[PDB]
């Protein structure tokens, strides 16, 4: 009936603002406060954080509009969907705060004659803020299970796409005096990681180099690569694709890190045959987004069928619970 | 249950993409082809509009993910929620294509520390694009009803926030002997109005001037102002507020258009006391967006209470269906 349609459309409209508020509420500290305390006071929160209170009221209202919170007086309370939304909060951030400009510009991005040069913008800073927690909450457990079953003690580890440095820091903690090499394409990340490494006492163990897995052989730290016996690479596998570029990069990595014994490669992958009305969280946004950026996403099976050609043998594999279909390969 | 919360949060995620896809689908022709024919061929559609098909498949998938269309092989077919979504497409467009940058930047915008200068940004062309259908779809019935019941035939009409100039062209169509007079703030919104009026052939009838109602005493082509016997102002009244400013701006219009007989004033207002889970479409976005923008938004009762002090007398009032709580006042 028409009343059902009004309601469902209104919900779509309001989910939009709830969606954008989920990641905002996270960044601003609201969700955390709500998880500990079950309850908060809007004004008191606004004063403490020094936020424009009429906008704060809207934020929670947006969240309340779809049952993530409940409002009673000037009090906001966790609602029936608080845990699900909060569990997945960094995905909403990725979607909105990170990638909001891409989806906004849909009528501009879809036309073929616009799809040349740099044809879309995203907030690089926002993306790395969400990708941090995305790595931690979704990929880490499997990353550690892979490390748990290496069958040897690494002496030198390289991490492709090292971001903030935290993965190499945790590795140094696991294996006290291991050396670390982080490869990152971004100068901001490098400086940040050098600072954070230094901050935690590892300046002497962990160093960073500017670069891309895809041109890893042109990198001037190349002579340090012979020492590396563990290789890691999370959340950028798909950017090695198309398939023939992937084969090339994998071979380049094989040759440049000849003494690597295990290479842990983690990423999300493209799903097949999920029906339109049962699509889980993230999946459509991840997939639709990369199609909008004209970036191909392999499936699990496509990864499976590229390793040997790329010069690697896959010896273990771990599914992620649950971020579309995501996986950690162990290669050798 | 845990399964229900999973499904709900996924729908909130997917509704974000669907929401954005509604305004995109409209701008790109898909909603119109769908409403005409009930179905379309995604490949043909992609070909006809020269669009990147995989991203087009993404848009229709977003829209299907929440019941707006159904995908059937290569065909997209209207869904149960289509009539309602299509009806409000310009509201979704406003939220996303128009105002997406505001809501995206929620964590940068809410902190008082960053609320100086030009601290948010929206897509002015996208906004005016939607606002043309908002006007025509939600305000026109009332607007023409008001005009049908004036008790006089206007000789010269002044439209504040003339936008495209389309309001004035219709007036001209209706009253061939009439003198149009657009007053917009944008020197280049004038331009595409002037050349467009001209291009359709109303150039001796409708002329245009830069100006802002709020500072209407300071305008530089007042030649025609004493001749204006009908004044219109749509979708911008709330910009006159807070109250004292509104009193002043109303007085200033009174003194500047001293032979105006009726002043038609149309706007959306702030609702009161609607339960968080029964919010209808648009309301939260209008209200939350303006709070985020630092823009005062009056209730129906606040408007009611201000006109006499503003030097006007409210003789008629029209409810709109249903753009939240929207109204058209007739003042003399
Ligand atoms: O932003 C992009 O292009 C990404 O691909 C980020 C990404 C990669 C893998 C994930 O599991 C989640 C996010
Ligand atoms: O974008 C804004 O600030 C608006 O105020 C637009 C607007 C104003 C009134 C309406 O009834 C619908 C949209
Ligand atoms: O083909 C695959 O399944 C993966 O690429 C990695 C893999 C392959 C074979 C195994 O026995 C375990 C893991
Ligand atoms: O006070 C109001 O409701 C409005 O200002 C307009 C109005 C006021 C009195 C009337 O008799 C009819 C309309
Ligand atoms: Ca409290
Ligand atoms: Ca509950
Ligand atoms: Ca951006
Ligand atoms: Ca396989
Ligand atoms: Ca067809
Ligand atoms: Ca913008
Ligand atoms: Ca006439
Ligand atoms: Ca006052
Ligand atoms: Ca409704
Ligand atoms: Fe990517
Ligand atoms: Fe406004």
């Amino acid at each position: 009936s028409e009343a059902q349609a009004r309601r469902a459309v209104a919900d779509i409209f309001n989910s939009t603002l709830a969606s954008s508020a989920i990641g905002a509420a996270w960044e601003l500290g609201a969700l955390d406060e709500l998880r500990e305390n079950g309850k908060l006071d809007v004004s008191d929160f606004a004063v403490r954080h020094d936020l424009h209170e009429p906008a704060v009221v809207g934020m929670f209202t947006a969240l309340a509009s779809v049952g993530i919170v409940r409002r009673e007086g000037a009090t906001v309370v966790v609602g029936p969907y608080f845990d699900e939304a909060n569990h997945h909060r960094s995905l909403f951030h990725w979607l909105n705060q990170g990638s909001g400009e891409l989806f906004r510009r849909m009528p501009q991005v879809l036309p073929n004659e616009n799809r040349t040069g740099k044809f879309y913008q995203r907030d690089a800073g926002a993306i790395s803020y969400a990708c941090r927690e995305i790595s931690e909450r979704y990929f880490d457990p499997a990353f550690w299970a892979a490390v748990d079953g290496l069958g040897y003690t690494p002496t030198t580890v390289a991490d492709l796409g090292s971001g903030s440095g935290e993965r190499l820091i945790q590795i140094a903690r696991r294996f006290p005096g291991v050396r670390g090499l982080g490869v990152d394409i971004a100068d901001g990340a490098i400086a940040m990681a050098e600072k954070e490494v230094a901050a935690k006492g590892f300046g002497d163990q962990i160093s960073f180099v500017r670069g891309d897995a895809r041109t890893i052989d042109q990198v001037s730290a190349r002579g340090e690569f012979a020492e590396v016996d563990l290789l890691t690479c999370f959340m950028m596998g798909h950017d090695f694709w198309p398939r023939e570029n992937c084969v090339q990069t994998l071979r380049k990595l094989r040759a440049a890190f000849p003494n690597v014994r295990r290479f842990l490669l983690g990423d999300a992958t493209r799903t097949v045959g999920i029906p339109d009305r049962e699509l889980p969280v993230f999946t459509l946004g991840f997939e639709f987004g990369h199609d909008m950026m004209g970036v191909y996403l392999p499936t699990l099976d496509e990864w499976d069928g590229v390793f040997e050609e790329g010069g690697w043998r896959c010896v273990k594999k771990h599914a992620i619970d649950s971020l579309s279909v995501s996986v950690v390969f162990e290669l050798e």
